[PDB]
């Protein structure tokens, strides 16, 4: 619980927003049909043109007779519509009042990706950080379905948030016009609740190493569960050392903070059908080790960025508290701690020992994740639940494979697998199945402990580290999603809160 | 069609063996009901224990010999397991008062042996054949294996036991005990027909770039096209400048081989219900060119293997020409090249112009393999084809998304990837399925071309080059595998020929 | 002349864009007092508020107009600031009833600005035009600038706006159309007037430069780029001599040659010149470095971080030079002759390429210890500064890619200046200041200059122990003018625009200006 400190000036928690702008916002679904108002702040139609670079074309009746003229096709013609290009004009509508009026081009394919739509809302957030606005209108002349329009809502609210707890006017009011509005009124709500589980996850994520640390990340940890009343209990050193995770408490020998062990849970009011757990990979600066991350392309200075799974584990975790699932008990698991170089720390060579017996020997101080997930997957089968699932920043290798885009999930069941598939396609985050390759097995044959932790001759990283983590689930169905490649967004300098919905739609649906 | 020389000792064609002593092995296969007769050479038991941890050998097969089965009783030979991969050596006299030879291979202790645990079974036994001068080798399936499978075991002997010597200054008879041994014989010169088609692809792949170069590859394809009766052509240089395909002459310019591009097809006698092209990358040996292979992990020692996709396609026309499919068209296609450091050599940053108009800014020399094949894919789809499929050492990082035992595939058509991925199961050469993002085609936006030929921000290189060649395919179904990391054998110092049994499964299946 | 190929489909020219869209605008500078009509198309007003920082828009000038100055009341702008950069557009009817497009572009609350500020006002400018359908564009200055700021103003959004198609083919864009007709609404126009038709010149000398550097080496090679300089000269009356690999021999240009003995292209030597009618009082050497490819040679550009993706720009140099002598031919200064020199070559690897260790000897006698292939532009300069010292000039200034360390000490926006005399430096820096394109004095010290004795031959080309490397190359440089006023300028780090993908056409209107200077 006290947060130790080197100088007087050491934080001793993590700042965290609960009550954001974006709370303040009401939101009103009108249908199309009966023609759009425009009365007052800025209004933007979402176009394409099905071709390539083709004119814009506004099909909408809008009920002001100055905006329509603006509007007409002999004027609108002059812009294009490539994918996230943009255009805005002040003008006087009937009544005089000074109204912005404009475009976001969808480009020419009809079905839009969840990157397409990324694109587009970007280039709505430019146009809103840059204006002084009481509101915001977005007339939808483009087809989307219930989950991409959730979607559109939950990454305008992500992208519009800005995060100034480390620094030394918003909107109050969102309108939509879409076709069939009543059908979509049900997405609002949800999509506020899944905003905030990411963004609450993106916080954790975004605090540095010296805010966010395993004795303070854990504090907060209590802190959510006490919010949204789920069970709680942080294992400290002496129970790790009881319980035997070897694994996991030599990662955090070197660290100056003591390792914690955070376990939430909710349990739904009926009865419990299923139980899951969720397992975060929780390395809250992740140095290297005496295998320090020195080489070229290593990104030491990302590293506060390796308790990634840890946060989308607590997104979901808000998530599943408010919204309140049925049939359910969900453990919310993360093996806390820092990788750090010490006298103290554990070496390269070092031979460890498993909370479930098996010896490791450590041939890289930098595969600090495996071992604290490994630990935590035998913790995890203990609990008697139908499914495991853990979500890791765990493989440099990811870059090379999917890249920054797709996250790649890996299982021994492929009824599960399936079923993280479907929630990818619901919550619009992308992910693809890659194989467990039975053949690189032998590559992890250790001279002299049981196992080793990494192949010194297979370069297919993210395939061993799924191998190793395999030999620590002995009967259940799991899978593990490995989001190195797509946690942290490098061109917007900040992180994705990569996984909060997808976790979420796995558990809902 | 002469091969250039710098001396009169340089080499003007491959050497290529086509009888080879594996052609010479007499296969015979017999019905276990019957019992097995001992006698000659060496016997082998192909025996398992399933369940039981590393379970007692237990010999279930009627042996027609009084002497051989009291040696093989329970009592015997429950000293010995089946571990899999382990195998005993017995000396005996038969009923004849002669010596034989007999022993067994342990298959392990699951009842379904898996596509690599065969491999390891079939190891073992190559051991048992490079150790002793034989005449004849015999074994005894005391396990179960499907027709495929069987198959498998036959492919996997034969390219095993068969030895590269061409650039240095065997059994007679085969037996097989099987049950329902009449099921089996189809599968006996189909195998052998795919060893053949393996070995093939292996010994151009294994030839160096000294022997292999642009002519001499091109060569030896209008001698198989020959043997065969394929129709073909290869067209030079001034062919390939009238059709205008200026990203595949760019990379060639540094080379003193002149470019030559290969067509081969076959074509069924009846109705032809589905018109195909396969398209192999044939770069004899890749430098990098200027943005020469220099960084540690690049391997250039390794290059001469650049051309195994132009390899497996023509592996894949040996096994068609001689196995003859009915209802298809098969082009053959390879445009084939030398990628090299000269005074001559197009340059990083050089503008080109493809076959289909688009200009192309080279960002990077070493890319090469995805220009040559932008042309080609212009060229295939200018024949009017069903489906395009091309196989290529294209991209290193396949060694860090699949490793060295599954190829990827990435393609425009869901159908088409299904084909592939049912073939692979066919023919026991694993594929996995691989994204095409499309989210990362903006980071091909070039300021001066119609397209770059890589990506400055994405170092997801496999999932880029497919991005890249799906922009040189219009409206046609393709499909693009990546053999990069699965083409050589790193442990075994030598080629795979990966990729023939493939696309011949997936051609024969259609 | 004939460009070698090695296939057909090889270019044997460069494509050259000479009448580009923007000879086609209409420009007219009208006097503020007399109030803008506002009548079609965009009209931009730039604005500012000196003091307060992202202040309120406040629009100054009268607008002979009912409706569109309804529109621009204070009430109606203040919902606006004026934070550098920032814009905005609205849509209105005049009194005719004709619908109007109108605007602004904010700049800041410094009354003074500098070249990269009024470079971001062009920018946010150029933004509005792009994407959208206009004829005309009409700009009201409600900020104060000097003649040259002016100019500059203008020369920025000329090139900004022109895009370069000409390796364009399936991707040509669709929807670019550019503007017939600019209006400049600004106080005591009178006195502008003159700098339009002057920045016309600028854009395109500058424009010029930048098609010859974004030019792959494939299209611009040695043979093609001299090739190109002589239809130049040919088109503005200057007289020229291009000296080929014979010619070369004769004048013992032994380090220039041995740098392209690994090329395909011949050495080709390009020499323009031009000369006023009259009393000639000074004469001046203009010479570019003009390395169409830089591979490196034997010490071949392959370590991390050498970006060999980008050597065709190793031309720039020359570049720059062919630029200012389109200005230079086009404005036709008094009381001066001009010499544009380049000694243009490729630098590759082949089985005939100079090797690192070799001793070769330069026109003036001086043998030379290659220690590196890849410092070859120092060697083609220094029988380029030979030569132009044996022309009997004034002043020798010297421009080039040279060393990718100006990177490390003045980064991507200043160029450094190098030189042996005091006024001449002087007189690059004033001209700096003038055409806008900035330059920063960087010394030449002696002290390293040992590190340059060859135990073998007179002078080594590179230092083994210094790592300043820009100043060990002006070191060099210096050993091969024995008498004459010099000065050296090292663009490596300007020359190439990183965020927008493009050269910058540096150099071009720097030279100019020092020249009309004189
Ligand atoms: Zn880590
Ligand atoms: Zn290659
Ligand atoms: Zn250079």
């Amino acid at each position: 619980s006290e947060v130790p400190q080197v100088v007087s000036l050491d934080p001793t928690s993590i700042p965290i927003e609960y009550n954001t702008p974006i709370h303040d916002i009401k939101v009103q679904v009108y249908d199309i049909k009966g023609g759009c108002n425009v009365e007052e702040g800025l209004t933007i139609f979402l176009v394409n043109n099905p071709k390539e670079n083709g004119p814009v074309k506004i099909s909408s009746k809008v009920n002001d007779k100055q905006v329509s003229e603006f509007l007409k096709d002999e004027n609108m013609e002059k812009f294009n519509v490539k994918l996230g290009t943009s255009k805005h004009f002040y003008m006087f509508n009937d009544n005089k009042n000074s109204v912005a009026v404009g475009y976001v081009g969808c480009g020419s394919v009809a079905d839009l990706s969840e990157a397409d739509m990324k694109r587009v809302v970007l280039s709505l957030v430019t146009m809103l950080h840059d204006n002084k606005l009481s509101k915001l209108t977005v007339v939808f002349e483009i087809n989307v379905d219930k989950n991409l329009f959730r979607f559109f809502l939950e990454t305008l609210f992500y992208e519009y948030m800005t995060d100034e707890r480390f620094k030394s006017e918003y909107i109050k009011h969102l309108g939509v016009y879409i076709n069939n509005a009543d059908t979509y009124k049900e997405e609002v709500e949800k999509a506020r609740v899944y905003y905030f589980g990411t963004y609450y996850a993106s916080q954790l994520i975004a605090a540095p190493s010296n805010y966010c640390n395993p004795v303070s990340l854990s504090n907060a940890a209590v802190e959510l569960a006490q919010k949204l009343n789920l069970e709680y209990k942080i294992l400290g050193v002496k129970e790790l050392e009881e319980l035997k995770m070897g694994a996991y408490l030599s990662v955090g020998k070197g660290s100056m903070y003591p390792n914690k062990f955070i376990h939430l849970t909710y349990k739904s009011k009926g009865d419990v059908k299923k139980k899951i757990a969720l397992v975060g990979k929780g390395i809250t600066f992740d140095s290297g080790g005496y295998n320090l991350k020195a080489a070229p392309g290593s990104m030491i200075d990302l590293m506060k960025f390796d308790m990634s799974g840890c946060a989308a584990v607590l997104g979901c975790a808000y998530c599943v508290g408010t919204l309140k699932p049925e049939n359910v008990e969900i453990h919310f698991l993360s093996a806390v701690c820092e990788n750090m170089v010490s006298k103290n720390s554990y070496r390269p060579g070092d031979i460890i020992t498993a909370s479930n017996g098996k010896t490791i020997e450590v041939g890289n101080t930098d595969a600090e994740g495996r071992l604290t997930l490994a630990d935590a997957l035998v913790y995890a089968e203990k609990l008697g639940v139908d499914y495991i699932v853990d979500i890791a920043t765990l493989t440099g290798a990811m870059l090379y494979s999917l890249g920054t885009s797709y996250a790649g999930v890996f299982g021994n069941n492929e009824e599960l697998i399936n079923k993280i598939l479907q929630s990818s396609k619901t919550s619009n985050e992308p992910v693809w199945w890659l194989p467990i390759i039975n053949e690189y097995r032998a590559t992890l044959n250790s001279k002299y402990a049981d196992i080793n932790q990494i192949s010194s001759s297979v370069k297919a990283s993210s395939i061993v580290a799924s191998l190793f983590l395999k030999e620590f689930v002995q009967n259940t169905a799991w899978a593990h999603i490995d989001i190195a490649g797509v946690s942290w967004n490098f061109k917007a300098r900040k992180p994705k809160g990569f996984g909060v919905r997808l976790l979420t739609e796995f558990v809902l649906n």
